[PDB]
């Protein structure tokens, strides 16, 4: 629009690139993310127009869509870091834990938010995981695949992430629920605990088999209806599960019981977001505030 003037690539999604603009008249910087041409499913409209009413202070504001030339622009409020910028930031020394946790305990408050209002992400990654200089994180492109959908193979010629997608998702279930949102984030959790990724899959079946390897091969026992899944293979090979503790030290008891409840196979055996707020590894939680670098 030209009401807009772009700064920077601050990045390239699912549906489209994402940049740093300027309002050329309110004068307030903001992120722009342009959507490519049909002329754009009404009912995309209808539902991304809803989101503008999903505000929370852990929830990336929505401040207006804009549909010109029968295009999508998604107007956001701007934060000045990602997560994954952050933690490489982090490497070296690794991301306090008092800090790990404050930004869980906000994560899971976005997320109790959305799941209230039937709403969910689909595609959590730290790349959506927005943080300022106040020590609070933000979720973005909140119930963007509600929209649409995010393939294997995105415009940008570049490569979709299935690191942090539940087992549900990638065993052909299509209805999916809000806890497949939990299963990204606790593969988030994991990944700031340790400065590397939990599950790095570069396909889906050796995204699948990752998991296995870590969780041990799914079946009836752990996960009743698993062998009915879409995708199951009876020829799976079986791996036997591994001890958390051997997933992520020196992550404490709390952290690893937390994260064991939110990377249950089953769907409905993961615990929510308001009830992973009551677990004990928040009783002590605080906010700290990040050493950030712009
Ligand atoms: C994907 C994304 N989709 C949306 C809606 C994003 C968003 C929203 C608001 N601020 C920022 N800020 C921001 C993003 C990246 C960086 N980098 C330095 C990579 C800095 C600030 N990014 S990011």
């Amino acid at each position: 629009m030209e009401n807009f003037q772009k700064v920077e690539k601050i990045g390239e999604g699912t549906y489209g690139v994402v940049y740093k603009a300027r309002n050329k008249l309110t004068g307030e910087v903001v992120a722009l993310k342009k959507i490519r041409t049909e002329g754009v499913p009404s009912t995309a409209i209808r539902e991304i127009s809803l989101l503008k009413e999903l505000n929370h202070p852990n929830i990336v504001k929505l401040l207006d869509v804009i549909h010109t030339e029968n295009k999508l622009y998604l107007v956001f409020e701007f934060l000045h870091q990602d997560l994954k910028k952050f933690m490489d930031a982090s490497a070296l020394t690794g991301i306090p834990l008092p800090l790990i946790k404050s930004y869980l305990f906000q994560l899971l408050q976005g997320l109790a938010f959305c799941h209230s209002h039937r709403v969910l992400h689909r595609d959590l990654k730290p790349q959506n995981l927005l943080i300022n200089t106040e020590g609070a994180i933000k979720l973005a492109d909140f119930g963007l695949a509600r929209a649409f959908g995010v393939p294997v193979r995105t415009y940008t010629h570049e490569v979709v992430t299935l690191w942090y997608r539940a087992p549900e998702i990638l065993l052909g279930c299509k209805y999916y629920s809000t806890a497949v949102d939990i299963w990204s984030l606790g593969c988030i959790f994991a990944e700031m605990v340790t400065r590397r990724a939990l599950f790095p899959g570069d396909s889906e079946i050796d995204q699948l088999f990752r998991i296995f390897r870590t969780l041990g091969t799914p079946d009836e026992v752990v996960w009743p209806g698993v062998t009915s899944m879409p995708d199951y293979k009876p020829s799976f090979p079986k791996w036997a599960r591994q001890d958390f503790s051997k997933v992520v030290p020196p992550l404490d008891e709390d952290g690893r019981s937390l994260l064991s409840q939110m990377l249950h196979y089953d769907p409905n055996k993961r615990i929510s977001a308001k009830a992973a707020l009551a677990h004990p590894f928040f009783q002590d939680v605080t906010k700290p505030v990040p050493h950030l670098r712009l």
